[PDB]
């Protein structure tokens, strides 16, 4: 007699136990969540490659991963819009077949993570938080509630940021929450204090591809903006959507730059079409970090 | 592994006694008990290259070489190597031409680590940081710690002692900060405002460590540009023209690339607003207000923008 | 160290009774004001010259000092713009290094005395005048009362009457809530120690001020806490005058308003602080007034 859905379960075709373990100590170092224990069983529907993710006895999402080759950035495979070559293992002599597969289920858990990471798995982080900073805790719980922390921590991971790092979260509501109401401008400053780690992540080679927009459709969001959520016509959605797509096919890896105060209703605008790119302000942008513009739309 | 480490340095690819002495001479320069910093070497850095992680994530980038010295004399045949930290270009010479100021290879890898430290103390100091410090304080003055947590809270005294030492102004000499705190607190209700009292009873510490031979070197600003930042401020946020901007950015570059250590002697009301439009332009350049500098002191003026 | 040493006193590279000097300096500064100073370190420097002193106030330089240990004052030197001269073996070497030495710490007296100092002070109050301590408490808080004790000091006013300061203010504290009006009610109390030290043979000298000058410094009085703010024109008269009195041989004590005599000092001090403003108020009987001049 059971209880309660099995929180996650990796459908596999017709060792094993080490990469599912290996999966939940990397997410905790890459982004400071103590992932559930992940139940491993095999389907007979399934592919020799397909890889199916069930979150609550309910697909989440599918994967085509080849664990006998590596693969580069020939057979082909897509996720979140964007084309993956795969190459035999002897012309390699690029990234591991364990460590792509662990890339394309870990951006699946961060978009999923309201059925992960919750109220209790906040308390119990701030429980160990208490040992060594009981004080900063107390300022935080003067001004914001256990589900305002993790409303924050949540909005975070939703587009990728660590919360291992939960001091400097800490520090960040401690200050704002006495000025600040509103959980959506309140993790707007948590990510401004998270500039350096924000630009380390999206850097290569200390430079930083952006792709920033123009006057008229900079304008065009900040009047869409009514009293809370964005609303915008077709013609300017188009025009983003199109010049987005121009460069996701051409396979060039960027991050979209915009004004502070749109930038959360941008990302609203694209969330369901785009997933993969990330949404930065100028605000989040730290110094000695080189700005190379890619197209202005 | 719950926690990410507060401070690492990769080196090239004794060394733990250097970085114990970089420990306690933060705490006397500011008072500020430092973590303890992991050291790491790397095959990818070059033999000077020597970089700061704050929290697994890079913050800052050096140059030194520790088999020579610094100096701010090339022309007459020396083998010098220059690198620059924060726009200021630093001259190193070989130790056999020393015997001919003359600073140290460890001493100058102190004054630009520590300077970095600073410019990221946020990271580094916070309200348990300041709570640990205030519990000392309390076995010696505890009466003064009262009169100050009767209107400030322990975050706002953490933003204060923070503040401060972004600004290169230690925290060694609480006492004084405290009296400061528990005198303006039940009057002013706003910590930008707060810190600039703090500033002001702390002026004779200022002027010691900006001034060489009882002499401090002002750069002063002209009417027409004291005025024009003074209408910057709109609600608190500066907000100046760009025409403005370029003409206190061209002076005081020509005054940096040319050999010369200034401090910026501003009025009082606009001290913390021309700050916040030169610190991320220039972070070597100390903003200082008419009521910060004490008596007893020559104001020599270099410059007037 | 955790906390920086309080009081250090440079002196010449050149006995161990320098201690008992450092300590004659410490009681004498308890009788004169009745504050107990922090424990003077003693310090020798190859940099300074065989005459030089300097001291150190939170190991920062606050002030330099001219003595010669060996001869007896009445070579020249000069300290807050009054002249003094040196001869071989009135006043003694070490009686006259502690004048200058005293006024030195008064003028900084908010990084040695404190709230903390206050509260010392008052617990050993308590013991003697418990009901008294509590009628102060009643509107008082002890950051006035340190701030009260510091603005008297700031003016060379002894805190050893403890007693009359705190009769003062439970009388004063229930009416006034402006702590700078609240020291010039206990000056008022005080008046006749603050002529005890300023006369000498039963006489004041007086430096007085015109109709025009008072009403100019009433004029500039500012609510901007107030503050004064006054022309340069009546900055340099004032000043002038001043001049010429301390060019020559004259020991004086400024004579004004009760109104202004808290902004007349302001205007000064920033100058000048070896002179002293005193009101009407803090003038006593059976005291013989002498003006000099009239500003």
């Amino acid at each position: 007699i059971s209880s309660e859905t099995v929180p996650l379960i990796l459908l596999f075709a017709e060792d094993m136990e080490g990469l599912i373990e290996r999966i939940r100590s990397q997410f905790f170092i890459d982004y400071g969540v103590r992932l559930p224990t992940i139940l491993y069983r095999t389907s007979n529907e399934l592919k020799v490659d397909d890889i199916v993710l069930l979150i609550n006895e309910v697909r989440a999402d599918s994967f085509n991963i080849y664990f006998d080759k590596v693969c580069i950035t020939v057979v082909s495979t897509s996720y979140n819009e964007r084309v993956i070559s795969w190459v035999d293992v002897s012309y390699t002599e690029i990234k591991s077949a364990q460590d792509e597969f662990y890339h394309q289920l870990s951006q699946a858990l961060l978009n999923n993570i309201n059925e992960i990471f919750g109220i209790q798995e906040t308390k119990n982080m701030l429980d160990q938080f208490e040992n060594r900073y009981p004080d900063l805790l107390k300022e935080v719980f003067r001004h914001v509630t256990i589900q305002r922390i993790s409303e924050v921590l949540q909005r975070l991971l939703g587009e990728n940021i660590s919360v291992r790092n939960l001091k400097l979260i800490m520090e960040s509501l401690a200050l704002w929450a006495p000025r600040e109401k509103d959980v959506i401008t309140l993790v707007e400053h948590v990510r401004a204090s998270l500039s350096r780690y924000i630009c380390s992540k999206i850097a290569v080679s200390g430079e930083i591809k952006v792709v920033m927009l123009s006057g008229y459709i900079e304008d065009a969001i900040r009047k869409g903006i009514r009293q809370m959520d964005i609303e915008v016509s077709d013609e300017v959605m188009e025009t983003l959507a199109h010049a987005l797509r121009e460069l996701r096919n051409a396979k060039k890896n960027f991050v979209l730059l915009v004004s502070v105060d749109i930038r959360r209703f941008v990302k609203r605008l694209i969330d369901n079409r785009f997933k993969s790119i990330l949404v930065i302000s100028y605000a989040e942008i730290d110094e000695a970090y080189t700005i190379n513009v890619l197209k202005t739309i």
